[PDB]
C-alpha cells in the first residue's frame, strides 16, 4: 500500500492514542514545507521580473519561509512558543491559539548560498512544553533528549521530508504533480560504517589536533585501507542527509572564529542528532552527546560530529587520546 | 523589459541573420531541459508507488532517470532537424541522425549525472556543447572531434533548489531561471562575468594521498596562506554543474586534476570539460589542463578525459605558478 | 486564519469525538481527487505524444475514466475505513478484503462527464459516504440505503479551477485546490443556495419527448405569465458543472423522466443522492417529482432516478406544475 | 515525431520566409496564455487566504497579454475587450501587427468555475501612417492568424493560419504546448445546437423556426441535443470538436447581437472557415463585415457547414 505523510502521521497518532494536537502540528508543518518548496523552486518568479508589466531576494525568501512556518504553526492551535533562526527573540503564541508544544526551527538556510542554487533546507524539532509557567523563551531550553519529533526538508533535486519520532526515521518524497509527500524509505537505519567524510577543510589552520589527526587518518589510513571520499555542500541539511543515506561522518567542530562551534544547538544540531540517534547513528560534541547538552540560550552554538557509529566512535577515540 | 529564453534566442538568431536552424536546436534543448527538470523533481512518483494500484519501483531508479534524460535530449535534438551527430556521456558510440532529419550541428552532452554523483539528491545537471559540422563527409564520430575553441554555444542546466539554465555564446553568458508555474525560462542575469579572484576552492580532498605534488602545494597555500591572509573556504558537491556554477557565481577555483594514476584526469573533454571551459572563458575566467587551455585540446576519442582547473583568472594563474614550480 | 481541507476535516473529527476512521477516509478521498485533477489537466501528455521516444510510456496509457476509478478505489481501500464500494464503472459492489476493512460504505462516480472530455468540458468526481448498519458480512445490500442515511457527500469539479464541495451535518463547505502546493484551501464556509434564481438547466434538444409537466414549467420560464423577465438557459451537459452553477448562482437543474425513460437517466446512488444531500444541506431541494430524492429506498445499486433540484422557490414551482398534471 | 507550439510556429515562419516578427508575436502570446492558465487554475490562492499571515483575474489577464505583446516588438495597435480605446504601442517597441483580443472571455461567471478562455485575432497594418485605432478596423478576411486558448478541464490553444487549424495541449508538467491534432477539419454536419434558449420570447422568427427543426426534424432523423455553457470559447470549441452549430443571434437587449466582432466573432469565424466550417451574421459572412467601431457587436451563427447552410436556408425564407 502506498503511504502518504498525512496518512502516516494520522495512523501514528491513532496508535499513540493522542488527542490529535501533535497530528495537527505535523500536518501544519507539512503544508508549510510544501509552500516553502514552491517558493524555493521559484514559482511565480516571472511576475517579479515584469511579465504582467511590473532587493535582497535571498533574505526575502528566508523571511517568507519564516512567515509560512510561523503562520502555519500559530494557526495549528498546537504551539505556545516558537524559536526560529530568523527571529532574535522567541515568539509567544497569542493565548487564544495556544497549544502544548514548543517548536524550534530553521525555516531556510539561504542567506549565504542560495545564489548558487544548490541546496537549502528546513530543520525543526518539537518539544512538549515542560514547565507550567507562563510561556517564554525558557520553554525552548530543553535538552535534545526531550524531543518528541524532529526532522528536516531538503529542497534539492527533489524535495524530501525526513521525520524522526519514537517509531524511527521515515523519508517522504514530495510529488509536485499532486502536492503529496509519498513514503519512500521506511524505518531508515544508517550504515554502521561509511566511506565519506564531510567538513569545511578551509578551517584546517584553526582545527584542534583531534580533528586534524582524525581527518589525516581518513586521507592517509594507517592500515593502508582505501582513503575516504570527501564531500561538503555547506548546507547542513544536504550534508547530513548524504551522511544518513550513504553513511560516514559529518563534522562542524569548534574553531577559532567559533570556539563554541558554529552550528546552532536548538534548531540545527539537536534535530539532526535526534534523527541520527533514531537511525542508529551517533552525534557528539566531543565531550558529550549533543542531545544531552542543557541549553541556556536559544541561539547558542554547539560543535557537532555525527553519523555512522563506527566513524563517530573512531573520532571519539582520537579525541580521548588528545584529552 | 521581461525576457524569456525563447525570445532571447530568437532575437539573437535574428541579429546574426540565421536561417533558424540553431534557434530550433536551442528551443528543442530548452524543452528537453524542462522535461528533465520535471522528472528530476519526481513528478508522478506517487504512481510509481501505487497510488492507482499499479506499482513499479523496479530497478536502479537513478540509472532510469539518467536514461530517460538521455532519451529526452536525443529525441528532442533529433526532431529539431538541426543536428547530424550526437555524442552523449550515456552512449558508447556517437549517434548518427537519420538522413531525413539531419541538420548542420553536432551536439555533445551529458544529459544527467545521477549515476556518477552520490550527492544526486542535492543536485544534478545537464551539460551541452554545440558545434557546426565542419566537413561534407558522411556524418560520423569524427565530426565531434573538434577543439572547444570551435564551439558555437555551450552551457548547462542546474537542477538544484531551483532550475537554472546557463547559456554561453559569442554574445557572452546569460542565466535563466525556470518558472515552474508557467514553464518559461526567465532571464535573470545578463552578460555574466566571473570575479577576478575568489575565496573558495573546490576539489575532492579524499584523493589527497595520490595528489599531484602541485595540487598538494596549491591547496596547502589555500589552507595556510603564506602571507597570512585569510584561508579560502572549501566546497565540493561532486556534481560538476553545481561546483562549476558556484565558481561562476561566487568566484574561486575548481580542480579535477591529473595524477600519476590518472595522467589525463577523470572528467571527459567533449561534454564536461569543453562546455564548462567555454562558459568560463566567455565569463572572463580561465580553464586549463595545466599544459594548455582546455578549449585548445584537439580530441582523438569522443570519450577522452582531460584534467581541468577552472575559475577566476587570478586563482587559475596562481595554480599555474605552482604547476610550473613542479614541472 | 487560513484553513486547509486536512485541518478542517481533522478539526471536525476531533469535535465529533471520532476515532479517526472517517477522517482517514476523507483524507484518502482528497488525495485521489488531487491525482485525478492532475491527470484531467493532462500532466504528462507530452510523454504520450513521444517527447522521449516511443518506449517511455503504465498508468500513462489508461483513459481518464479508468485511471480515476483506479485512483478512488485504491485510495479508499488503503484508507482502512471502508468495507463496501460502489462505482459507476463496476457492475457489482466491491467488498473490501477483511484486513483493510472499515465501517464505511462509499458510492462514487469517479469521473462524471468524461463521455465528453474530448471537448475539454468540465468534469467531476461525485461521492456519498454511509456507515454500515447491518449485522452481516459486508455485501452489496449495505449500499442500498436511502440518501437520508448519508454521513457525508460531495463532489470535486475540475473546471477552470479544481474545487471540492463537502457536505456534512455541519453544512456545505467549498475548498479550492491550490496547484502550487497541492492543498485544498477553504474559500467558502457554510454555503447556502439562493431562495430563488434566474437560470434553468436541462437538455432542451429532447423537447419532443418531454413530460407534459416539464413542458409547461419550461414554458413558464421562457414566457412568464406575470410578464416578468424570462430565465436564462444553461446546459453544460456535465452534471457536476451544472449542479455547481445551480448551487453558486441559484436556479433549477432538471434531468426528469419521460416515457422513454420512466425513471430518468442519472443514477440514484452515486449521482442523484450526493447532489441531493449537498442541495438540502445548502437550503435547496431535490425531488423526483413524487418524493424527495433522499427518501427513495433503492433496490439496485445502479438504479436510475429522476432529479429536479435547485433553489427552493424554483423547485416548489415545478412541483406545483407537476402536481397539476397529477 | 513530437511537436511543440514553439517549434511548429518557428517552422511555419521559416517556410513563409518571415523575418521572425510574427513568430515573436506568437511566442509572446503563448507565454501570456500559459501565465493566464496558471492564474485561472488558482496557483497561489493560498497566499491570498493568509497562508503566510498576510488584481482581479481579467485585469491580470489583460496585463499579461498587453505586456507580452508590447515587449514582442511585433505590434503597433492593441484592441482589448477590457480597454475602451485602442492601445498604441510606443515607437521603440513598434512592429507591424495589430492584435485584437479578449483576455478572458466568460470571466464574469468565473465564480462558478465555468470554462473561460482567451481569444485573439492578428492583422497586419496596411498604411504607412502613424498607427491608430482605425488600423484595427479591418474585415476578418484580412487576418493573418487567429485562435483561442480554452482553460477547460485542460488548457488547449487552437491556432488558425493559412496552413489550417492546429490544436495544442498545455502539458502542465513541463509548461509546453504539445501539438495533439493537426490540420483539423470540422464535421460536415453535427448533432448539437448551442444557444441561450432563455431569449426564446425575443427570437427572430428564423431562429425560432430553425430551432424547431432541430427538436422536430423534418427528415426522419433524431433530434439534436442541446448544449449551452455560456462561455463562447467553450461552446465554440465543442462545436469544432463534435461538429454542430452555435448561435448568438439578434435579441432585444442586443439588437445586433451581443458578441464583439473584432475579438470574438472574427477569430472564431476564421478558425471555423479554416477548418472547413462557416460563420454568418445571417446576411453575410462574419469575415466580410467591415467594422466601423472597435467594440461593435455582430450576430453570429457558426459551425458545421451543412448546419449553417440549413440555418441560412430558413433565414432567407423569412428575409
Ligand atoms: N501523529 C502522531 N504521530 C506520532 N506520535 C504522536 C502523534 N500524535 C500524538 N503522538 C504522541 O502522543 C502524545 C500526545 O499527543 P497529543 O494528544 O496530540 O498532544 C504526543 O506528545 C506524542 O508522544
Ligand atoms: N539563436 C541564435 N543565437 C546566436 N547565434 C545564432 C543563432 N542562430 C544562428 N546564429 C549564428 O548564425 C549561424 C547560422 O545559423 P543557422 O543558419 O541557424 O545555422 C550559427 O552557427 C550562429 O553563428
Ligand atoms: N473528520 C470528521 N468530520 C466530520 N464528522 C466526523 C469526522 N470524524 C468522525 N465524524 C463523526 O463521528 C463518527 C465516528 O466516525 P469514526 O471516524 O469512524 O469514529 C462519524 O461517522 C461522523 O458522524
Ligand atoms: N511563424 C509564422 N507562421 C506562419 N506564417 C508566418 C510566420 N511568420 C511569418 N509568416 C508569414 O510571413 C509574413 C511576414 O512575417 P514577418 O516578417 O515576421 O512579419 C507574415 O505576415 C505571415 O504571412
Ligand atoms: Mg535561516
Ligand atoms: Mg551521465
Ligand atoms: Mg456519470
Ligand atoms: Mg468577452
Amino acid at each position: 500500500d502506498v503511504n502518504t505523510l498525512t496518512r502516516f502521521v494520522m495512523e501514528e497518532g491513532r496508535k499513540a492514542r493522542g488527542t490529535g494536537e501533535l497530528t495537527q502540528l505535523l500536518n501544519s508543518l507539512c503544508t508549510a514545507v510544501k509552500a516553502i518548496s514552491s517558493a524555493v523552486r521559484k514559482a511565480g518568479i516571472a511576475h517579479l521580473y515584469g511579465i504582467a508589466g511590473s532587493g535582497d531576494q535571498v533574505k526575502k525568501l528566508d523571511v517568507l519561509s519564516n512567515d509560512l512556518v510561523m503562520n502555519m504553526l500559530k494557526s495549528s492551535f498546537a504551539t505556545c512558543v516558537l524559536v526560529s533562526e530568523e527571529d532574535k527573540h522567541a515568539i509567544i503564541v497569542e493565548p487564544e491559539k495556544r497549544g502544548k508544544y514548543v517548536v524550534c526551527f530553521d525555516p531556510l538556510d539561504g542567506s549565504s548560498n542560495i545564489d548558487c542554487l544548490v541546496s537549502v533546507g528546513t530543520i525543526f524539532g518539537i518539544y512538549r512544553k515542560k514547565s507550567t509557567d507562563e510561556p517564554s523563551e525558557k520553554d525552548a531550553l530543553q535538552p535534545g533528549r526531550n524531543l518528541v519529533a524532529a526532522g528536516y526538508a531538503l529542497y534539492g533535486s527533489a524535495t524530501m521530508l525526513v521525520l524522526a519520532m519514537d517509531c524511527g526515521v521515515n523519508c517522504f518524497m514530495l510529488d509536485p504533480a499532486i502536492g503529496e509527500f509519498i513514503l519512500v524509505d521506511k524505518d531508515v537505519k544508517i550504515k554502521k560504517k561509511g566511506k565519506i567524510y564531510s567538513l569545511n577543510e578551509g578551517y584546517a589552520k584553526d582545527f584542534d589536533p583531534a580533528v586534524t589527526e582524525y581527518i589525516q587518518r581518513k586521507k592517509f589510513p594507517p592500515d593502508n585501507s582505501a582513503p575516504y571520499g570527501a564531500r561538503y555542500v555547506g548546507s547542513m541539511v544536504a550534508d547530513v542527509h548524504r551522511t544518513l543515506v550513504y553513511g560516514g561522518i559529518f563534522l562542524y567542530p569548534a574553531n577559532k572564529k567559533s570556539p563554541n562551534g558554529k552550528l546552532r544547538l536548538l534548531y540545527e544540531c539537536n534535530p539532526m542528532a535526534y534523527v541520527m540517534e533514531k537511525a542508529g547513528g551517533m552525534a557528539t560534541t566531543g565531550k558529550e552527546a549533543v542531545l544531552d547538552v542543557i541549553p541556556t540560550d536559544i541561539h547558542q552554538r554547539a560543535p557537532v560530529i555525527l553519523g555512522s557509529p563506527d566513524d563517530v566512535l573512531e573520532f571519539l577515540k582520537v579525541y580521548e587520546k588528545h584529552s
